[PDB]
C-alpha cells in the first residue's frame, strides 16, 4: 500500500473548545499536529492576555505524554477590547493573531463588533504591528440569503477594510465560494486563505439531498457545487496562501441532533486524510505537503516543522462515535471506510 | 376582536400515513376540513383499487364521531400500473386523482397510456415536479422540471388536468399564472411563511425541512404575491407530512412538515399580512373545488385574531410529534 511521507503538519483554524469536552478533542490534534491555531470563541470569548494564557495552560494539560504539540492563542476582537491589551498579547507572544467573527450591531460590546469601522483602532493597531487578523467573512444581515453572505462580505467589507489599511495581514478563514476562491487568488502576498475537509469533499447537496444530514451542517454553510469545485481547483493548483485549517468544531451528539442543529464539523480525527484523499482525486498529491505543512508557516513567519508523518493508502472505518462524559461525538465521515490514514 | 366567518375548507395535499399514526394525525385534519386530498405514498404505496378501499376505510375508523370528513383517494402511478386499474377506481369513486412523484414514475414516456386514459376519463394529475439527477442541485430541481418534463407533457395531452403540487419558486408561480384553466397549483403555509434562511441561520432546522426545499426570499414573495393576487387556480394544500420527532432529529432527517394543527391560522396570517383577506376563502374553500369539479362545502367556520400558544409536542405510541411551529404564538385561531 502506498505511503505519503510528509513534515508534520498543522491546524491553522482549531476550536478545542474547554472543560470536559477539551479533554476529549485535544488528542486527535495533538497525535498529528505541531501547532494549531485555537479559535478564541469560549463562553465567555477570551479577550484579554490572562485568559488566553489561562486557556493554553488548560490545553497543555489534555495533552497526552508524548506529543509535541504547541497551541497557538488567539484573541476574539470585541468593540470593548483594549488595542493596548491586543498588542501587549502579541509582544508577550501569548496571541499568536486575532479572529474578527461576522459583525452584529445587537451584539455586547464584551462579546463582539458591532460594525468594522466602530473597531478601527484595534485593527490600525495590529496593522501597525504586524499582527494577522484572521476574518470569518460573512454579514449576517437578516435581509442577506444564508448562501449569499459570504460574497457579500468581500465587497462590503474585507475589500474595503484592505484598502483602508493596506499594511494589513488577513487570513480569510474557511473559504467556501468561488468568489472567495478568486478573491484570495488574485490577492497580494498580505492575503490567504484557509480551506477545511468538507468543503472540498461535500457541496449542499450532500446536507439536503435524501434527507437533512446536520453532521455537514457549518458555516459558512455548503455552497453550490460549482463554489464546491473552484475550491478544490484552487489547491491542486499549487496557490501558495492556501493552507490547511480544520475548523474542528466539536459539538455533542445531541446538540447536532435536535430541533436546532449546531454548526459545526468533528473533522480533528479524519481530516489529514480527508484532504489526502482530495489532493489525490485532483492529481495533485505534489503540492499536498505544502498545504498541509509549508504554506501556514510561510504566512505566518513561522519555522516549518522538522518531523515527520506517513500517512498509507490502506482503507479503515471511522469510528461511529466517540464518547464523551455526558453523551458523544459523531466525528466527520462517522462509520465510512477512509482510503488513507496516519501510520 | 376580529373574527373571519368562511366556508369550511378542504385540504387539497394531505399526508395521513397509516397505522398508529395515522389515527393521532387524522383528527387535527377531520376537525376542520370538510374533505381532503390523501396522498398514496404508503410503504408500500397504493396502486390498486383494493388497497385504496382498504385505506380509505382506515382513516374513515379514525375519524371522530361528528366530524363530517370525506378522505378523497389517490392512486401511486406506476411505471407499470394498469391504465384500467386506475379508470376501474375512478368509475368506481375510489380514485378522485392520481399521483405522479419523480423516481416513482422513471419516466413520463413508460406510463403514456396511463395518462392518455386519465386525460380521456378528465382525472386530473397530482404532480410532484422535481427532477432527480444526483449532479442537479437541490434548489434547481423545480425549475429545471418545468423545462424537461411538465411543459412538454402539457403540449403532447393538451387535455389533461394537472396540478402542480406545492410549489415553491417564482418559476413555477409565473407558469401557473400564466398557464390554462387546466393547470392549478398547491401551496403549504412553510413556503408562504418562511424562506431557506429560516431553516438555515442560527441552527439547522429538520422541523423546516421538507421537499420541494425552502427556497431563496424572492421565492417566498412570488408564491405570497401570487395567493394575494386572488389568482383562482391556486388553492389550499397544506403537505402536512408528519414524522416522529427522532426521525426528524437524527443524522438524516426525513423530509415533511407536520403542519395540520397550525395550516389554517397560518395561511389566515399570510393573507392578513398581504392584504388579501378578500381572497382567503376562495383559496381555502372554493378554488379547488371549481378545479376538482366538486361542489364547495355547505358549512362554515370562523377564525378569531386571538393569539394561541401552539403545543410543543403530540403524545405518539412512541415517540412523539413535533408539530409545525412547535412552542411558537400563531395570531388567528378556529373558533
Ligand atoms: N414533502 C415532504 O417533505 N414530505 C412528504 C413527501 C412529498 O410531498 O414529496 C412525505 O410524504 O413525507
Ligand atoms: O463559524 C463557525 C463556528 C464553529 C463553532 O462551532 O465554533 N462552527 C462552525 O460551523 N463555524
Ligand atoms: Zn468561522
Ligand atoms: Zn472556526
Ligand atoms: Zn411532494
Ligand atoms: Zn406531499
Amino acid at each position: 500500500s502506498q505511503v505519503l511521507k510528509i513534515r508534520r503538519p498543522d491546524d491553522w483554524h482549531l476550536h478545542l473548545r474547554d472543560g470536559d469536552m477539551l479533554k476529549t478533542v485535544v488528542p486527535y490534534t495533538s497525535e498529528i499536529y505541531g501547532r494549531a491555531i485555537v479559535m478564541p470563541n469560549l463562553a465567555p470569548p477570551v479577550t484579554t492576555v490572562e485568559a488566553a494564557v489561562a486557556y493554553r495552560q488548560r490545553i497543555l494539560d489534555a495533552v497526552p505524554a508524548g506529543h509535541d504539540f504547541t497551541p497557538l492563542m488567539t484573541c476574539y476582537l470585541t468593540d470593548s477590547l483594549d488595542p493596548n491589551e491586543l498588542e501587549r498579547g502579541f509582544n508577550e507572544g501569548v496571541f499568536t493573531a486575532a479572529k474578527l467573527y461576522p459583525a452584529n450591531a445587537v451584539t455586547n460590546s464584551s462579546h463582539g463588533v458591532t460594525s468594522v469601522d466602530a473597531i478601527m483602532p484595534v485593527l490600525e493597531r495590529m496593522e501597525k504591528i504586524g499582527m494577522p487578523l484572521l476574518v470569518h467573512g460573512e454579514v449576517t444581515h437578516a435581509d442577506i440569503d444564508i448562501f449569499d453572505r459570504e460574497a457579500r462580505f468581500i465587497e462590503s467589507v474585507m475589500e474595503p477594510l484592505r484598502q483602508r489599511l493596506t499594511a494589513l495581514k488577513v487570513v480569510f478563514e474557511h473559504i467556501t465560494t468561488k468568489d472567495a476562491a478568486d478573491y484570495v487568488r488574485d490577492g497580494n502576498e498580505r492575503l490567504a486563505a484557509t480551506i477545511t475537509p468538507q468543503h472540498l469533499m461535500f457541496n449542499r447537496n450532500h446536507m439536503l439531498v435524501g434527507g437533512v444530514r446536520p453532521h455537514l451542517y457549518c458555516l459558512p454553510i455548503l455552497k453550490r457545487n460549482i463554489h464546491q469545485q473552484a475550491l478544490r481547483e484552487l489547491v491542486a493548483s499549487g496557490f501558495n496562501r492556501v493552507f490547511l485549517g480544520t475548523d474542528s468544531a466539536p459539538h455533542a451528539r445531541h446538540r447536532k441532533e435536535s430541533s436546532c442543529g449546531c454548526a459545526g464539523c468533528f473533522n480533528a480525527p479524519t481530516a489529514l486524510g480527508s484532504y489526502a484523499t482530495v489532493f489525490e482525486e485532483m492529481n495533485a498529491l505534489q503540492h499536498f505537503e505544502a498545504f498541509c505543512s509549508v504554506n501556514g508557516p510561510q504566512f505566518y513567519g513561522l519555522p516549518v516543522n522538522d518531523t515527520f508523518i506517513e500517512l498509507v493508502r490502506e482503507e479503515q472505518q471511522v469510528a461511529e462515535s466517540i464518547a464523551l462524559t455526558d453523551d458523544t461525538l459523531v466525528p466527520f465521515l462517522a462509520g465510512e471506510t477512509v482510503r488513507w490514514s496516519v501510520k
